[PDB]
Formats: C-alpha cells, sequence, structure tokens
C-alpha cells in the first residue's frame, strides 16, 4: 500500500486547502473521469503531509476555506464532485491546469 497518498498526488490536477487543517486532491483528466473525482483527502497531519507532497510535485494549491471545508464534508475520497461544486471547481482546474509550453 506504501506510495499510493504520493502517487496520488502526483497525478492530482489541483489541491484545495483550509490552512494545514483539511486538505482536499482533485483529479480530472479528459476521457478518463467524467467529472473531477476527490482521489484524495487529508485532515491534520496527513493535510500537511499532502500539501509537501503538492510542493515536491509542483500541484497547484489553492486555499479557499470555505470551499474546502464544504467538499470534505460532502465529497469522499474516491466520489465525484456533485452540482453545487461543478462552477467553484470549474474555476480551480482552470487557474490550475499546466497548457504545456
Amino acid at each position: 500500500q506504501s506510495g499510493s497518498l504520493a502517487n496520488n498526488i502526483k497525478k492530482s490536477t489541483v489541491i484545495v486547502k483550509n490552512a494545514t487543517h483539511i486538505a482536499i486532491c482533485l483529479y480530472y483528466k479528459l476521457g478518463e473521469t467524467p467529472l473531477p473525482l476527490v482521489i484524495e483527502t487529508g485532515k491534520d497531519a496527513k493535510a500537511l503531509q499532502i500539501i509537501k507532497l503538492a510542493e515536491l510535485y509542483d500541484i497547484p494549491v489553492i486555499e479557499d476555506i470555505p470551499l474546502a471545508r464544504s467538499l470534505y464534508k460532502n465529497i469522499h475520497k474516491g466520489q465525484y464532485i456533485t452540482e453545487d461544486f461543478f462552477e467553484p471547481v470549474a474555476q480551480l482546474i482552470r487557474i490550475a491546469i499546466d497548457l504545456d509550453y
């Protein structure tokens, strides 16, 4: 099982956080995920680790406390986002995508 957290963060699209208390890792890939997916979540110690791994792998991290708290409560690890989050998450994905040039 070792390495699953780091591999999930490495392939992530964007992380939205509340300080070092909550981190939500979102993944969206055209043709694979039909909606953005919460691939990992962390509270406290695990949130800090997600944030450190995000730095290591150059994954964009955005602080948005109300959004991070709502996502944490509503969208469990391995679940697709629901309608209330479609537009807030789209805005994060747009800021986050690498255009690769």
